[PDB]
């Protein structure tokens, strides 16, 4: 199925998927089709790996972006949010 662009290329991310699971559950009146990847980084002692993914609502399509706060050390998820696009 087209469920995301990679016809050969299945390379997922650490929070490729955490994204995914708040970015469905926020979203009662959509759902979410997509999983790309954005920047990412670290600092000393927090890290940053947001992503993109589609929500449908209705008939639009829509971006929504997860706020993950991580650790580098171990990976512990400090926190989370959520970000919607507008247009």
């Amino acid at each position: 199925g087209e469920e995301t662009p990679l016809v050969t290329a299945r390379h997922m991310s650490k929070w490729e998927e955490i994204a995914v699971k708040e970015a469905k559950k926020r979203y009662p009146l959509a759902q979410v089709l997509f999983k790309q990847k954005v920047w990412d980084r670290k600092r000393k002692d927090e890290a940053v790996k947001q992503y993109h993914l589609t929500l449908r609502e209705g008939s639009k399509e829509f971006g929504v972006f997860v706020t993950i706060s991580f650790d580098p050390y171990s990976q512990k998820v400090n926190k989370i949010a959520i970000l919607e696009e507008y247009q």
